[PDB]
């Protein structure tokens, strides 16, 4: 069975840019949820004897939005860091050089598909197959983990439960949070 | 241009099921936000002299999703009332009667088919060509007001900026909440 599991860092280890109190609803809550949910609905079915990342590469409906969800989730923890933010660095921040001339323009690149991400969504950091970087927006569940060739290296939950509580409407200043944790040691792990 | 409908009642009347602030900012934020998207995007374009309701049946893209917004959002506030909640009355509590056999029936058939409602999405009471009852779901900005023989009837929004304030990530708690303030004179005046 699944486990979700443990927050890489302190529930306040974010603070101020995401709340503690959003991630024991973030984390605790809707990602645990996700994790019962799958465990649920898997026994009996040629899903309970394969790996996480089997599932949502082989599986639809109900067991793929839990499965991708349980992934995407975890994905997203590693992203963020009481380390990060500020400017990239090693790999990561050449290759970004090479795609988009500059950190900056990277930045206002990936903001625009952000705030422009239509309902729940994610904004992901993606190495192609010709070794680029590039930004996607997946709806809902989907995943780049589920396009062949294409590496995620790091991701923006864009669902409204993942900033409202402190930032309400205003998905702008939950990006600057964003910047402000951005875990490039992972992104550069992801990457290499 | 378009403009923000006033909310039908006052911005505390649906205490304690839906919070003033959830109203200051679902309304006045979230919803104002759909009509000035609009009015950015029809200037000299074939929607600027079309009414809300032609616009959301000939349109995509962005164009669809912010009238569909702005039409579901109001057909909402609409479906909801400081005086409403409790048993249906008139020809749709009749009707639910047919279709589920009880309104009991029908309030676990809607709350099933809400809850479930992945990602960012609306949940429908609506009425069918033959004249029974149906519950529909949509995501993001789809809306029953597009199709053919179909009668939108009642809705509840399900994107979590609708209930996170009040209710976190406990759909059936603002389940409750919309029980609690269901208008059903909205109701059968759609319905008749
Ligand atoms: O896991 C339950 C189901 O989730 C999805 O369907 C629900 O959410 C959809 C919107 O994302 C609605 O259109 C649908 O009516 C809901 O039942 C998924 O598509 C289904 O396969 C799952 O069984
Ligand atoms: O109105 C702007 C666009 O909104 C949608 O596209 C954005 O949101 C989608 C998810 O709902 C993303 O997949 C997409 O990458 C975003 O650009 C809509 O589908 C577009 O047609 C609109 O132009
Ligand atoms: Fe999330
Ligand atoms: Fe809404």
């Amino acid at each position: 069975a699944f486990e979700l599991p443990s927050l890489p860092y302190a529930i306040d280890a974010l603070e101020p840019h995401i709340s503690k109190e959003t991630l024991e609803f973030h984390h605790g809550k809707h990602h645990n949820t996700y994790v019962v949910k799958l465990n649920g609905l898997i026994p009996g079915t040629k899903f309970e004897n394969k790996s996480l990342e089997e599932i949502v590469s082989s599986s639809d409906g109900g067991v793929f939005n839990n499965a991708a969800q349980i992934w995407n989730h975890t994905f997203y923890w590693n992203s963020l860091s009481p380390n990060g933010g500020g400017a990239p660095t090693g790999a990561v921040a050449d290759a970004i050089n090479a795609k988009w001339g500059s950190f900056d323009a990277f930045k206002e690149a990936l903001n625009d598909k952000a705030v422009n991400n239509f309902g729940s969504s994610w904004t992901w950091l993606v190495k192609l197959a010709d070794g680029s970087l590039d930004i996607v927006n997946t709806s809902n569940a989907a995943t780049p983990l589920t396009d062949d060739g294409v590496t995620p290296i790091l991701t923006v939950d864009l669902w409204e439960h993942a900033y409202y509580i402190d930032y309400r409407n205003v998905r702008p200043d939950y990006l600057k949070g964003f910047w402000s944790l951005v875990n490039w040691e992972f992104a550069n792990a992801n990457f290499a």
